[PDB]
């Protein structure tokens, strides 16, 4: 896949995972009002996907 | 192991497996007698393993 992976499927990536619910904006040495505010502003993204995605199933085995 | 294999890995290679027990000289276009003539002149090789080598245990399992 190095060297294959397509500018369409990183815009996929982004369009479908940074969304406001897959999301957590975290501050150090900001003020609360000001996280809010840009998270309010510029971090309201939806239409992705939603769940913690396909449910990881175990299987088991042996890699050499 | 590209590289890393060695002279003496060779060696010790021919001289534990092509000897006399663990090999056949068949002829085409040839008489008996002179196949028989060079088995007995310079295929007289000893001093190498035995049996079919370590019996191959089969396990079992899934590569991807």
């Amino acid at each position: 896949r190095i060297g294959k992976v397509t500018p369409v499927e990183l815009h996929d990536y982004v369009q479908n995972h940074f969304t406001s619910a897959r999301m957590a904006l975290i501050g150090l040495g900001v003020s609360h009002p000001v996280l809010k505010q840009v998270a309010e502003q510029f971090l309201n993204i939806r239409g992705g996907l939603g769940l913690s995605g396909a449910k990881a199933k175990y299987h088991g085995g042996e890699i050499r």
